[PDB]
């Protein structure tokens, strides 16, 4: 009976950390990293440069404006291609094994990745992975989007009750919830390991 | 009686991996990554970067040629902002402990920063850590040359016995050996810890 998991890529299979992105634009521009902290807010530009629907371009002068960061786009992507990542190598050992066992591994993340960076989804480390990737700017969908659960359930071919999904934010975890997926909410590194070896 | 403690930083005060810069390389060129590794050597062109004699612009001009990358100066630097680096929280803790106990603490790095990138020697967390920081670049000279150490040793007003110098690279410990310098291979991330642990 072969399984679909879909694995969570941010502090899921890798660790991601924007403080070194905002490190960076303070560096380059002399404000103080906490009034760049103070000022990054999840909003629209990045609902919207996920699903795909404004330009790099856009989404940088969105953020900049809202920032009062006086970059060029050259200098945001440079910033933005600072952001620090790390794999967790438990967790692509355990993709790995799944895969050799017959069951079906893909990947599912809101990305910002811009046309000019190299982003945690582009490393072959999770390309070798994965048999798919499914990435919202791909798609014009992003997560909790019941929308995007069922265009990866169809696409791979699998029902609700054949499906596990890990992810560690909690809306997601809810919008895959009401599909019928079998939906584990990340709370730290120990989450991963302890479901696969735990039965 | 107040000590000079002289910390290298890649591969001391932080991990950090080069070939996440050679894997943003491979995506956008779609040279394999093994190539571009097979082709990454340390010649000239860092020695001469690295103290500062080449400009920036000219440091790509000699990798890209010598990799064949066709790359312009932005598309180099992006690849080179993506070097994975991360903090070896424990040393900076000794540092800042080193510190509070009125002995000097310093940095000293071969550095092949780009006017255009964050670089770990400007993470707030070691320029915290620090008294100051030494930087081939800024000094026109590079470890493991004997001048740089003497440099240091002149500016903080140390004298060879009186100052401790942690490297992970064996030339460079034996150019600050040969000052008197007492001078401790970094093996591992063990080295430092067990140091100022055992007595
Ligand atoms: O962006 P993704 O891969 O959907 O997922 C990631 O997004 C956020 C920003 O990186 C993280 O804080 C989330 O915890 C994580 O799952
Ligand atoms: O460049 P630094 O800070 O002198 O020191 C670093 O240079 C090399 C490339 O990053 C590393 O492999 C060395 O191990 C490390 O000490
Ligand atoms: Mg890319
Ligand atoms: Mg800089």
């Amino acid at each position: 009976a072969k399984m679909l998991y879909i694995f969570d890529l941010g502090n899921v299979i890798v660790d991601i950390d924007f403080n070194r992105v905002l490190g960076a634009w303070s560096d380059l521009t002399r404000i103080p990293l906490a009034s760049l902290k103070k000022s990054f807010h999840m909003g629209e530009a990045f609902h919207q440069h996920e699903r795909g629907e404004i330009s790099d371009e856009a989404f940088a002068e969105a953020l900049c404006h809202e920032m009062a960061l006086p970059l060029s786009y050259e200098q945001f992507s440079h910033g933005w291609q600072a952001v620090f990542v790390a794999l967790r190598p438990e967790v692509i050992a355990i993709m790995h094994k799944l895969r050799e066992q017959g069951h079906r591994v893909v990947v599912l993340s809101n990305t910002n990745r811009l046309h000019t960076t190299f982003w945690p989804e582009e490393y072959p480390e999770i390309r070798d992975a994965a048999d798919h990737i499914y990435l919202s700017q791909d798609l014009g969908m992003r997560k909790p989007e019941a929308r995007i659960y069922q265009h990866v359930l169809q696409a791979e071919g699998f029902s609700p009750s054949d499906t596990v999904f890990f992810d560690d934010n909690a809306d997601n975890i809810e919008g895959a919830n009401q599909l019928g997926i079998t939906s584990i909410l990340v709370k730290d590194k120990t989450t991963i390991p302890d479901y696969f070896a735990k039965v």
